[PDB]
């Protein structure tokens, strides 16, 4: 009975220097993501084993194949249009 | 060899109204998560099971083991305090 709706951000715009940016945040999230795992016994395995706490994305954010890579960045990006969604203004500093 | 070494984002510091918000975000977040998976032939399965794509946490968020929701929202925040570091202004309109 579960259907999945998340909202359509499709029409939201973000400042094309924060998107130029999007694997910095990826490859960071990634990062926490590995540290966390990895601190509850998880290690890089080829196949992924829940029994052995085997994963194969803990890897370097780079090695990871590109499709890894390409969700990361969507799910990032989707962070920051919700937000922007929410009525919250993102610009560059200066 | 690999160390994982996350940026320290510890004195970033966002909106509370933005921080109110951060179920909402994650909320979203799984959503998308969700739609994909199951796009994919994923389905609900008390125990993961990658042979028959079956996944646990394809639940409504409200569903979700307390642990996990926590997981998403820190996500979400950790996602969001990186633009910040990164040179962005973040504030209510």
């Amino acid at each position: 009975d579960y259907i999945p709706e998340p909202m359509d951000l499709s029409l939201v715009d973000l400042p094309e220097s924060l998107i130029q940016l999007s694997e910095r945040i990826a490859e960071n999230v990634h990062e926490v993501w590995a540290k966390a795992a990895i601190d509850e016994g998880w290690t890089y395995g080829e196949k992924r084993d829940d029994i052995h706490k085997k994963h194969p994305c803990l890897v370097p954010y780079d090695e990871l194949p590109e499709e890894e890579k390409e969700y990361d960045r969507n799910t990032a990006m989707n962070t920051i249009k919700m937000v922007k969604k929410l009525g919250f203004r993102i610009e560059k500093e200066d």
